Order: C-alpha cells, then sequence, then structure tokens
C-alpha cells in the first residue's frame, strides 16, 4: 500500500477555501477523501516592510506568507496556479506535501498572465511549507513567495478553541534596518545570509499592538509556524510561556513542555499553548538580535483574571518590547510619506519621534524624560539639552560618557552609541524631545543629522 | 557492564574493505565480534571543486568525504593511519565511535611518509563522523579531512534495495563562487563562516546528472548522510519526498515521516526513502542560497512507470535545477583549459555558454532564446542583441528595466542584475547566444566583461 | 487543573542557596511545595575574557553565566532583583521558568542601587534558561547576562556523582579575537550575528587546565548545559564520547546513545556521561571554527586505570587541544600587564611565546623545536631563524612556501600564514624561540611584527 489508502474521491469536487494569515480555513470535518480544486494566484507588489519601508514583495495571494491551505490526507488536489497580468516574472511552486519531483515544479510553471495546473494525492498527513521554485529560487522566496499547507488526518486534530498561522522569513534589503524609501532586493546580503530584516507575516509589526493574535485565559491555541527562510533557522520560543506540544511537519514524534524549539529553513511545526494567565505573550525567534533589532517577534495577547498564586506581575511594557508596546507607530509611515511630498511639518517629527522614543530612549530617560536623579539625566526640562542641539544629535549617534552636570546634578555615567537609528529617527526624535516637556522646541531635520554623523565630536 | 560486551573478538582478523564515495560496503552480515584492521591513508591533492575551479583537498583515501568505515557493536578495531609522502602536512583522526581520548588523535599522530596505530573497541551502535584533529583542526577539517563510519548493532541494520553515502561540507576559497583557477583556502571566510560553496560529496555536480544516485519505484534508500561541517548546520530535505524514517547517530529515538531534518555541524544521520513515482529527487540543505548559489544540491534519480493517481506533472527541468539538469558540463571544464592554455576557441566558448544558459538565462528567454512575446524578449534573432555587444554585456552584469524595442516589440519589464556570474561566464554566455538562432557570431571576451563591470552604464 | 498543582506553600521559607558556575546548589530533596525566597544582585565589572583581554561584563552575581537558581516544580517563588549601586545601567529577569508576561521583565525593572521583587509559581519542571530583558535586549545578552534555573520533578532527578554547570555564549569585542587591552562591545558585530569569541563560563579557558570539570572511571556526571546566546545555535559535543541521555529544557523526549546535539539560542539541556577510560574530555561547539579559533571548548578530566580492551591510546596533547592543553597561559597574562606599565622584560616574553607556542608552532616544528629532517625544518639551533629576524616575523604573519635551506638539509614544503596572530603574540613566540634551544637570543617587539604586517614580503 501506499500511505493515504482511502480508496478514490468521493462526494462532490470541493472548491478549497484559502485563507490570509493570520487566520487559518476551518477543520475539513469530513470521513471521505475527496477532489479539492485550490486556485492560487501570484501577485507581485509593494507593500510597506517597515513604517515608511516599502518593498516589492512577490506573494501567494497578495500576501506573506501565501494562502493557507487545507486538505485531509488521502486526498486528490487539483492546483491551479494563476500569475498576474502585473507581475514581470515567471513563477511556479514546490508544496513539501506533494510525492513527486519537484513537489509540483516542473508543472506549475507560470509565465505573467498564464495559468498552469497538476494533479497529486496528498499521501502524507502534516504541516508542510510551500514555495517559489524558479531560477533564482534564493531570490524568488526571499521576496515571500512561501507559505503552509496543512493535510489533516483522517479524524482531524483535536478542537481548539483558536487556530493562528504564523511564518518566519528573513529579508534582504540594499538599506539598513528601518531606512526608509522603496528598497531593492540585495543579493549579495542574500549570499552571505546577512538579512537586513527577519519577520513574521512579511512585516515589522505584522502580529504586534493593534495586530495581536488573541485568546483568552483557560483557551487552547494551535499556531501553524512556517520558516520559509530562505536561509534561517529559527529558535522558536515564547516569552513567557511553555508550548504544551511541538510536532514539526507529518512527524510520528511530538515533544511537550518546551520552550524553545529550532525549526529549519524550509519546516513547518504545529505548536499548542494552554492560557493560563492574561498579557502578552511574545513570539520570537530566539537568535535574540533577531526579534530585537530586526522585527522577529508576534505577540499573543491574552485576556482574562490576574492569578496571583501563579504570577504576581505586571503586563509586558517598552523595557521589553520597545517601540512595539504601542497599538502602532503610524507616526512614522506619516512623517516619512510627508518628507518624500515635501510638507513635514514639526507636528509630523514630534508624533513620529513620540513613537520611536519608547524603549529606545525611554528605558534609562522615562517615558515622561524625568530620567532618575543622579543616575540618568533628564531630558524633561533640559538645559542641557536646550544648550547645544547640535550636541544631542552627537549623543544619540556617538553616545556619551563621562561628568556632566544637567539641571544642577552630577551625572557620571554611560550613554551607549545608537549609530543604528538612521538620520530621519534621530531627528524625529529629538524634535520629539524638544517640543515636549518645557523644551525649547525647534526642529532637527535628517540633513542635520547626516552631517553629524560624517563628522563626529 | 560497558555496553558492546559481546565477549573477546573470535574468528579471523577482518581486513575492513572501506569504500568511496557514494558506496557503502557490504552489510557486515556475522553474529560474533572480530578484530577488524583498518588501513586509511591520507592524500593531499588538487581536484575540481567546481569546473575549472581547482582545489588541494586533504582527504581520507582520496576522496570527499573519506572512504567509508562498516563494522559491527563489540568489535575491536585496529586502526591504522597512513600519511602518504607527498603530504607537506602532518595529519591525525578522531572518530565519533571512539570511546576515549580525542576519539583517537593522540595515537594516530602521523607526519608525511609514516604511520601510525591504535587500538579501539566499538561499544556504541550508530552512525558516526570522524575528521582529522590536527592543529589547526578547522584548517583540516575544511580542506576535506572528514568520513563516516557506521557500527552496526549486533542483528544488522534492516535490509533495503540500496545504500548511499552522501556528505555534506562547507569550503572557503579566497575566489567567488565559480572563479576559476586554483582557488586557495581562506582562513578569514572559514572564521567568519562564509562559506563560497557548500557542497555534497567534494564539488559541485558531484551526485547530479550523470553522477545521480538511482533506484526503481517500488524499492527503499538508506542514505547515510553525514555533514562533516566544518561550520554550518545542514536544514537536509529532499525535494518531492519523504523521509520515511531519520535516525542520528546511535540515538534511540527515531522520528518517521519528516521531510525536513537539521544536521549539526559534526553530525550524522540515517534517512530512509521509499520511491513511489519516477523522477528526480533533490537532496538540499534547505538555507535555500546554499542549494541553488552555493553546490548543495545532490540527485537521486527513481526510473519506473508514472502513477497519474498520485502525481500527474512532469519530470525536473533547469526551472528549478538550473544548470544541473544537464548530464554534466564538461564544456566549462574544456573552455576553462583551453584559456589556461592560450588556444580558446570560438566554438569551445559557445559549448561552455550552452551549459551556462540552462536555467540562468532560459527561465526567461527560453532554451530556445525565443522569450514569450511583450513579457520576455527574445534573444533569438535579436535586433537589440546585435545593434550593441557591449550593451548586452552591461546587461547581463547590471540588469536593465524600462521600455525597450526588440523585433518589432515593445517590453516593459525588469531583468534583475547578474553581477555574481565571473567574467569568463557572462562571455561565455553571450557568445553562445551570438552564435545561435542566426544572430551574427563574433565572440565576447573575458576581458571585454572585466572593462564593463569596472565602468557600469 | 494547573500543573504542578501540589497545593500552597508548607513547612518553612526557604532561602535559596544559589552556586557559582561551574558548581551546582544541592538536591532539593524536599517531598512539599515551599516558598523559596531568591536573592540576586546584578554587578557590572571588567573582567578577563581572554589572557590580556579585559571586557565590561553585566552580571547575575558577579559570574557569567550568572548564579544557579534551583527549586521544585510546585513551589512559590519570592524573586528579589538588586542593581548594585555601581551599574551605570538598569536591568531587570526574564526566567523561562516563568509562567506570565515577559517571564518577570515587567515586574524586575530595577535602576542601579535599587531593588525589585515579584513573585511567581514553577509549574513547570525542568532546566531553564534566565536572562535580562532591558532594551536594547541583545546588548545586555551579549554582556553576560545570563544563567540557569532548573526546576525539579517532584521526586527529584536521579542521584550521580557530580552536577556541573556550563553554558556557551556568543560575545562581540571591537578588537579581534586575542586583541589585548580593555575590549567594548562592537552592536555591528552583534547584529550580524559574527562574533569574535565563543566561549564556555564567560573566558577562554575558564574550563580548561587546572579549572577542568573533574571525575573517575565509572562515575556518572549530569551536566545543566545552557546556550545564552544571543545569536548563536551549538551543534554541542563531546569529544571522545558519548552522552547516555539529553534532555532539553522541561521537555517530555529524552534521547539516549547521542554525540552531537543542537542547543537553541536561550535552550538549555541535562546531559549525563558514564566515565568508562581516563583522559580528557572536551566539551565543544562542534560549528568547529567556534571551538579551535574562538574559544568555545572546556575540558572534563577523567582519573582512573587506563582500559586497554576499550581504548589502547594516549591523553590529549596540544595537537588537538593546542595551547590549551597546558595547565594555564598565565605567562600571557604577566607579559601584557608587564607592556601596559612599560616594564616588559625579555623573561616576560619568552615564558608567553612558550606558552603561546603550544600546537599553534609545535605541532610541525615539535616542542623541542627540533622538526622532522627533510619534512618539517627545526626551529632549534636554525641557522635560517638567525640569519634573518624579520624574515621570520614576514613566515609567521605571511607563510612561506618553496625550496630553502635550514641547517645544511633542503626542505620543500609550506607553512601556511598566521595572519590571525595578533602583532605581540607573534613577537612574544618568536622571542621565545630565539631564547631557547641554542638560537641567538634578542628579542622581537610587538612595534617590530606591526611594521611587517603593514608591508609584507
Ligand atoms: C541608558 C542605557 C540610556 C539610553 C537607552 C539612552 N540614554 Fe541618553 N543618557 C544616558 C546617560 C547615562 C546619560 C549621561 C551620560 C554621562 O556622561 O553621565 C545620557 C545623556 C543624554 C543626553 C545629554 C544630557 C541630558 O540632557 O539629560 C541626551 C540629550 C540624551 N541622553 C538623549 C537620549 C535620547 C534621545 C535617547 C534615545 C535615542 C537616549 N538618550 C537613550 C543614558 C541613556
Ligand atoms: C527573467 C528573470 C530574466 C532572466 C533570468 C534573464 N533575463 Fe534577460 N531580459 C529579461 C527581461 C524582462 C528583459 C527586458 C527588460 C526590459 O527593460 O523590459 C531582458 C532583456 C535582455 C536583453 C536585451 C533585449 C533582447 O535582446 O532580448 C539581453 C541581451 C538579455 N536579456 C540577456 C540575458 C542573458 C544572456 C541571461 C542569462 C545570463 C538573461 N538575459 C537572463 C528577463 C530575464
Ligand atoms: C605546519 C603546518 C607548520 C606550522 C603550524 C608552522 N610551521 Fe613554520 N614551517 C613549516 C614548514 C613546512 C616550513 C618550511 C617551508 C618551506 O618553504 O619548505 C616552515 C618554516 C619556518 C621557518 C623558517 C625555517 C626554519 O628556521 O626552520 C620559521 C622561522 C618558522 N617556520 C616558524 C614557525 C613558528 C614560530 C610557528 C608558530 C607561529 C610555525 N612556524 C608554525 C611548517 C609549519
Ligand atoms: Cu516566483
Ligand atoms: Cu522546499
Ligand atoms: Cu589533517
Ligand atoms: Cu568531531
Ligand atoms: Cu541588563
Ligand atoms: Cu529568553
Amino acid at each position: 500500500k501506499l500511505p493515504g489508502d482511502f480508496g478514490p474521491p468521493r462526494g462532490e469536487p470541493i472548491h478549497a477555501v484559502l485563507t490570509s494569515p493570520p487566520l487559518v480555513p476551518p477543520p475539513v470535518n469530513r470521513t471521505y477523501p475527496a477532489k479539492v480544486i485550490v486556485e492560487l494566484e501570484v501577485v507581485e507588489k509593494e507593500m510597506q516592510i517597515s513604517e515608511g519601508v516599502s518593498y516589492t514583495f512577490w506573494t501567494f495571494g497578495g500576501t506573506v506568507p501565501g494562502s493557507f491551505i487545507r486538505v485531509r490526507q488521502g486526498d486528490t488536489v487539483e492546483f491551479h496556479l494563476k500569475n498576474h497580468p502585473s507581475s514581470k516574472m515567471p513563477h511556479n511552486i514546490d508544496l513539501h506535501g506533494v510525492t513527486g519531483p519537484g513537489g509540483g515544479a516542473a508543472s506549475s510553471f507560470t509565465a505573467p498572465g498564464h495559468e498552469s495546473q497538476f494533479t497529486f494525492k496528498a499521501l502524507n498527513e502534516g504541516i508542510y511549507v510551500y514555495h517559489c521554485a524558479t531560477a533564482p529560487v534564493g531570490m524568488h522566496i526571499a521576496n515571500g513567495m512561501y507559505g503552509l499547507i496543512l493535510v489533516e488526518p483522517p479524524e482531524g486534530l483535536p478542537k481548539v478553541d483558536h487556530e493562528y498561522y504564523v511564518m518566519q522569513g528573513d529579508f534582504y534589503t540594499a538599506g539598513k534596518y528601518r531606512e526608509k524609501g522603496l528598497q531593492p532586493f540585495d543579493m549579495e546580503k542574500a549570499i552571505d545570509e546577512r538579512p537586513s530584516y527577519v519577520l513574521f507575516n512579511g512585516a515589522e509589526g505584522a502580529l504586534t499592538g493593534d495586530k495581536a493574535l488573541h485568546a483568552k485565559v483557560g483557551e487552547t491555541v494551535r499556531i501553524f509556524v512556517g520558516n520559509g527562510g530562505p536561509n534561517l533557522v529559527s529558535s522558536f520560543h515564547v516569552i513567557g510561556a511553555i508550548f504544551d506540544q511541538v510536532r514539526y511537519e507529518g512527524g510520528t514524534n511530538v515533544q511537550k513542555n518546551v520552550n524553545t524549539t529550532l525549526i529549519p529553513a524550509g519546516g513547518a511545526a504545529v505548536v499548542k499553548f494552554t492560557a493560563r494567565v492574561p498579557g502578552s505573550y511574545v513570539l520570537v525567534d530566539h537568535s535574540i538580535f533577531r526579534a530585537f533589532n530586526k522585527g522577529a517577534m508576534a505577540i499573543l495577547k491574552i485576556d482574562g483574571a490576574e492569578n496571583k498564586l501563579v504570577y504576581s506581575g505586571k503586563e509586558l511594557d517598552s523595557v521589553y518590547l520597545g517601540d512595539r508596546a504601542a497599538p502602532n507607530m503610524s507616526a512614522v509611515t506619516k512623517a516619512t510619506q510627508a518628507s518624500v511630498s515635501g510638507t513635514l511639518t514639526v507636528q509630523d517629527q514630534v508624533q513620529a519621534g513620540r513613537a520611536l522614543f519608547a524603549g529606545t530612549c525611554s528605558v534609562c530617560h522615562q517615558g515622561n524624560g524625568a530620567g532618575l536623579p543622579g543616575v540618568f539625566p533628564p531630558l524633561a526640562k533640559s538645559d542641557f539639552l536646550a544648550a547645544d542641539p547640535k550636541r544631542a544629535m552627537n549623543i544619540v549617534l556617538h553616545g556619551l560618557n563621562g561628568k556632566i552636570k544637567v539641571n544642577g546634578q552630577e551625572y557620571d555615567s554611560v550613554m551607549p552609541p545608537m549609530t543604528q537609528l538612521n538620520d530621519d529617527e534621530v531627528a524625529n526624535i529629538l524634535t520629539y524631545v524638544l517640543n515636549s516637556w518645557d523644551n525649547p522646541g525647534g526642529r532637527v531635520s535628517a540633513e542635520d543629522v547626516k552631517k553629524v554623523r560624517a563628522q563626529p565630536a
């Protein structure tokens, strides 16, 4: 016998209903094998990879990751791939759930404005990555061409309260992290496995703030977690919790009660979480500079009653989550647009800088700029800041150490350099500070910052 | 008790028969522990890491990976290491199957033209990496000094139709990927874990085309898969199939029905595959730029009857496999040699360029250069190409976008830059195109391309 | 039920006794849940990351990794974090054993000279990483802020002869590996995941030589192995042995009889080893250039009777272990200090160079400088060396090949470049050689070497 030997397809042909991340199609809830017709369309389009940063994504179904496909082991799948006429590249597909050469690739080659099809039997239960298989394969995957297909076991997966769809990827821009504008793909960084962004669901903030996943205390949550790569292996972790279960692909092994689990490039897992106490739980790649410096953080927010017997402490804030603690960073997108249009106002900068100040500066200087007398100097009503705004630009870029006097008190500490901030980020942050807390107002421009970066003090 | 406690060696001393990759010695097929004499000789020698690219490998037995060693748990192994007189370096061995300091390293230190020996009991069943353990350890491993030893369980492994031997490694050349000539080892790239090549069995194409592994529909295939490193962890994957079973080293755990499995640097696994439908199945590191831009692809070709109930589609082609779809790329080796000798002909370039055009250019321009009217412009009988061969060199290196007219039709698309191609590759590709499809002939030299690369348009 | 449902805390409140690496607190040895009070203090301080190389570590309890915490599943833990007044940064904690947002992070935020506390129930047995969770999170982790907490199962872990505590981390210095002085943290290398050092227990040599772990033939050894990252995944391996068992975090899965095991960034495992034959067993990251070029090696030294039936060979030496075969490299620290003070003597250089010569040079030239006639030239009484000390500096930095005559014999071989050695290392090595084996004496300075490095021959 082949696996999946449940006889020929029966009942009526089923047009598959595909979902956009982070949502999942309903359970198939069927006891017979079917012919399932899947229709997926490739679209190439600009979208925001971060606030004010555009990227030309190549997508299955208009999203990164691509549309979720849900079938039953033993189904016959008639797979139709369309390539939107606006596409410049040809595309195809390899689904890891397919038994046969290229996982579908040779039969699915599709030029702009064309359609292809092929048929396969889903012999193997499991969660599987699919992706584009068009030379150069890495460029297509890097541009967002990956998703998940779930092949359910015949009896279905156990019932849970919520199912979600999260997929990591590594991205390669010409520009540095959070450098604004339309950023080209960078082949040299890709070949060197040196990504500028590492994301869940194709954007910074795709699953944070007002885009978080939700559940309640007591509920069970299943997450279908993929790693599209192209290159990185995820040290996949939930901050503040444990996974009840982790199962990779269609593997027989199930691990229980684990916190950190390695998902190979091209791999996928099904994780289960039980919500025990309220708050924000962070999905990360625990290769920490990915999660905290490249975008690899997503949120599952649990509503419900505190249990002080289990955890006496407070919800996550900007100390840990940084600028992603807030509902969104829309002001950054607005100020970037206004720079482009040539209509950038002081208030546009202030609201952008407000968003960026959280975590980045507030961890030491506090959210109200007060600092901590003799330990962290104030930015609120700060004589030192007012006395020399160019020096303040140098301090953000290049750091500051040694004895200073601020508002009549001595400090003798160290502020690390923050050179990774872009010229517009420094300018907007300092403009926010100057227009808050009885400081003198005015503004700092990105051009002001560019000059200080080129000639440090 | 120690493990492996099967009493003293009995019968006659056995001179081990060692195999070159990708082949495996026969099952030991024995019910008693034996003294097994293993004789392995280190050879330092130039060989082709890619077509027209030489590298000084350091080998166990003249191959990368080194000769396969097959023994039975509870055997006494008398290990003899010889260092060929032509060697410049001393060498030794650490076998992961050895219980004792250095896995054999101090007792196996061997200068050029010398021999060493030591004895160990094989206490632990499993598949194990062996490698050189001579300071600087990473340089020796990087130059190819690794292989596998199988310590069988007492009753033997279950019978299969085929057994094969595949080992991944990361390689560090001074030159870039596919830059021709004798390439020195590059310590700086090695320390930074930035390999120029990532290979199965010591060369690009070692297991592709006319060097593929073979089996038939219905047959079972066991592959002993090693990762010699030195530095990379493999996201080891079979395109178009699943592994029936994966077992690491001598581990008790066996995973079944998995597609993607992480093999640590220095690790090894036994995988099993059942062939269900015909075609080419690709073993890759699914850190995708390794498999598709650095050489990390191998083929298992399955012969037999199509099963349209399982897979309705076509065999792998150059869209996915690129220039490795073909039986070999011997023409590239020939043209490189002819450049060195100073006898490079137009036809030498044409045949090299023919090989390199597959996938690289044909994915968009087609294998016959026809393109797709109004979508991908033709290279066949192309007025645009003929009008300006220097512009064509600039297009390959630096890309092309915007409105053009080719053979009377408008195109308004994007051809990405292909800067990673070497000067000789661009020159040979364009020479092929110029001497095909009623184009004007002539040639492009690598020196022509070098000048365009230095001064883009 | 929640897990850990063993009723309210009983008996007396327990003040936890925390241990410094590589030691572990005693088993809890208790049948009832307790309130456990944990007091941990953050200290920022300079310490030696390698001989003569200082780094400002940020520590939990004054060590890297931080103090080990041992509790029982179902305990109520009242966690107190203090920040020493000498600190310049604020700090907090995320323990992977905590159920709740941030693993404790928001409730543990602590400015210099302050204290925080929070309470949590230990619901989940297992070994878990804890680390600082203060923006920028990666900088805090990179500076050493991580450790382990063991939550025992209710019945305790099985008894063993020895328990040890080892934790890997990746470190990012401005300077290159073994470049002397106080080295700043390097954010750019951290973001790129390009560490200068990869260590066990916060320093080169922390667990080698006269700092090795110990046990005897026949004994069982449990090691709690953490990977603090921030970024790297360890291909964790014991040279010369196998792990009886490996269990990750609180996972249900236990793997037996494995040699190489991948520990995620932020992950932890419990490994068990049975000592069968005497000698030095090396714990490494088998991403080999980490273990042999960046510091990622630790030793478990087993005392007891040889068993020639199992292993006929010799203890580890400098061929494999390099300069870490020796009890320590204190002379390097002394000579560095003397350079700083301006009191560097010839004998200070000689003793430093003696330490550095082991492995690095002795693998080919022997520990007595004799070489191997016609294969490796002598450094002992070497006419060639004496004739031109500047040439000798060029040879170490830039290599040597081709025919030479040394002490009346021809050599026609290759000495690779050793450019990664720092100016002081080359100077001290050559000073050692010049003042040994009837060579002419005198000295080479680091300034002499700096000039040759800038103008190769
Ligand atoms: C803690 C790690 C810090 C973060 C994050 C930021 N700053 Fe800071 N800042 C810090 C210290 C300890 C000091 C004093 C250093 C010394 O020599 O003692 C400073 C100083 C400033 C100043 C000048 C003094 C004042 O006006 O209060 C400015 C203008 C300043 N810092 C701004 C600033 C901004 C805008 C930040 C986010 C980009 C930021 N700091 C982060 C400590 C820390
Ligand atoms: C699809 C991704 C492409 C690959 C791979 C290659 N080329 Fe291409 N090419 C492509 C397009 C869409 C265009 C037109 C761009 C525009 O502005 O509309 C081109 C154009 C050329 C041309 C000039 C026009 C012509 O003569 O047809 C040349 C000479 C050309 N391409 C050559 C070429 C070669 C040799 C390739 C492999 C190295 C190659 N192209 C790849 C799309 C694609
Ligand atoms: C084997 C891999 C080597 C290591 C490690 C080192 N050296 Fe070496 N050395 C080696 C060879 C094969 C040769 C001769 C090369 C040739 O052209 O045939 C050398 C030569 C030297 C010399 C000059 C000759 C002599 O005086 O014997 C010097 C001074 C020398 N080597 C020094 C040296 C030092 C100090 C090393 C550690 C830093 C070192 N060598 C390593 C082979 C090897
Ligand atoms: Cu595509
Ligand atoms: Cu794939
Ligand atoms: Cu060797
Ligand atoms: Cu090894
Ligand atoms: Cu901290
Ligand atoms: Cu963590």
